[PDB]
């Protein structure tokens, strides 16, 4: 059985804390993925139930398994909790922390201002979000780990309101890779370097960051609009880089655009985007700036 190897430790399938199938319930269906599904669930601690389909190949099993042990290890409070596992009964679960938020981008979609709740969100809750989620990758980069694929589809929050936490809540990628097509290759979150010589390091996911930034503050946006995989590829290899979002501060602008240097050493590490993130939500005139309300 498989190994998975984080910080300065080694771990095992037998690791993982196994919950007995008749301690789970599960509630509701929470918009499940064209591979497994996701329910609201119970053990009365409420959880995400992740499942795999009965109906998959033999790797498919160990990406599964990988997954668990991935997200099992991690400790930081903007990284969602694996809870346990239940690998012994099928179809096979994994138990993550409930994030009643939903995901990052239907949350921006869903929550926009709008002429019925014109506050729904202001500027210091988009710096929050991605000073959380910034906050998660630090803790990846101090301990060497590289996502590979930063991006809003990925990351959870802890419930629509005020009191939100954003966290990283999918590990997918980084999994596929530590063991497929061109078309399923998130190439518009992605450097240069990436995805013309599969390079990747730590800068790889400060790039990444700087066009989730782009998508938090265009409030869920698709990145690059109107252009395709192919022409982004293109653009982006001659310089090209998207323009602020609607109403973005210059300061705020000025974080993505220094994510996006072509050179990876002439990107920030995690460290300074965070000091720079606080230094926007400290500046009035950015915070003081009124989004968008789409009408
Ligand atoms: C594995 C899954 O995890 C959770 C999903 C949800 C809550 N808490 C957790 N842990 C969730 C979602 N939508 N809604 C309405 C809820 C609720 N309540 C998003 N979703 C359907 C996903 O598949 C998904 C997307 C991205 C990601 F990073 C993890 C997940």
């Amino acid at each position: 059985n498989p190994n998975y190897c984080f910080a300065g430790k080694t771990s095992s399938i037998s690791d993982l804390k196994e919950v007995p199938r008749k301690n789970i319930t599960l509630i509701r269906g929470l918009g499940h993925g064209a591979f497994g599904e996701v329910y609201e669930g119970q053990v009365p601690l409420q959880v995400a139930v992740k499942t795999l389909p009965e109906v998959c190949s033999e790797q498919d099993e160990l990406d599964f398994l990988m997954e668990a042990l991935i997200i099992s290890k991690f400790n930081h409070q903007n990284i969602v909790r694996c809870i346990g596992v239940s690998l012994q009964s099928l179809p096979r679960f994994i138990l993550l922390e409930f994030m009643a938020g939903g995901d990052l981008k239907s949350f921006l979609r869903e929550t926009r201002p709008r002429p019925s709740q014109p506050s729904s969100l202001a500027m210091l809750d988009l710096l929050h979000v991605a000073r959380d989620i910034a906050c998660g990758c630090q803790y990846l980069e101090e301990n060497h780990f590289i996502h590979r694929d930063i991006a809003a589809r990925n990351c959870l929050l802890t419930c629509p309101g005020p009191g939100r936490v954003a966290k990283i809540g999918d590990f997918g990628m980084a999994r596929d890779i530590y063991r497929g097509g061109c078309a399923m290759l998130p190439v518009k979150w992605m450097p240069p370097e990436a995805f013309m010589e599969g390079i990747f390091t730590s800068k790889t996911d400060t790039w990444s960051f700087g066009v989730l930034l782009w998508e938090i503050f265009s409030l869920g946006y698709m990145p690059y609009p109107s252009k395709s995989n192919q022409e982004v590829l293109e653009f982006v290899t001659s310089g090209g880089r998207m323009d602020p979002p609607k109403n973005c501060p210059g300061p705020v602008y000025r974080i993505m655009t220094q994510c996006w240097q072509h050179q990876p050493e002439d990107r920030p590490n995690f460290a300074i985007i965070l000091e720079r993130i606080e230094y926007c939500t400290q500046d009035p005139d950015v915070i003081n700036t009124a989004l968008p309300i789409e009408y």
